[PDB]
Parts: C-alpha cells; structure tokens; sequence
C-alpha cells in the first residue's frame, strides 16, 4: 500500500464530459402554425391580389 | 380596374441617383494670397536679421 496524499490521489480521475447539453430546452413546435420567410431590408411587405 | 391600396401605389416608384453630389462648394483660392510652409515638428519659428 504505497501511501499517497489526497491531493495527488485526487488528480488520478478520468474527464468524461458526457454530461454536455444533457437539459435541453422543450422541442420546437412553431413549425407547425408559422412559415418561415426571409428579408434584406428594414421590413418587409406583402402583396396579394382578389380572386 | 384594381383597387390597389396606398402604400403599393407608393412602392411603385423608380429610384434615381441623379441628384448625388448636392451643391458644389465654392472654388478654392487661398493660393493667391498666402505662403504655404511645410511643418515638421510641433511648432515653426521664424527669424529675420533687422537692417
């Protein structure tokens, strides 16, 4: 038994960093009820004709 | 005839980069009346011998 301090026996651990983004936010649902669309400009306007 | 709302009736213009420079400044004449010197440091001093 070759007696070793607690701070060296300390640093003999493995990093396993699975634990990463493990809680993640709840599932994006927007998708469903929105389209998504793009803009180049300080807004953006939408033009539709009468049937 | 369609009946087409203010703000497209609005959009329906061309843009045109006639008017770009403004008005031009006034001609540049200080050359006509003053002696340009070049300064090398943080001030010049001038010396003349009286006769």
């Amino acid at each position: 038994m070759i007696v070793t301090p607690a701070s060296i026996k300390a640093l003999m651990t493995s990093w396993r960093k699975d634990f990463q983004g493990g809680l993640e936010d709840a599932p994006s649902q927007y998708n469903k009820i929105a389209m998504v669309v793009n803009s180049s400009t300080r807004s953006n306007t939408y033009g539709w004709l009468g049937k």
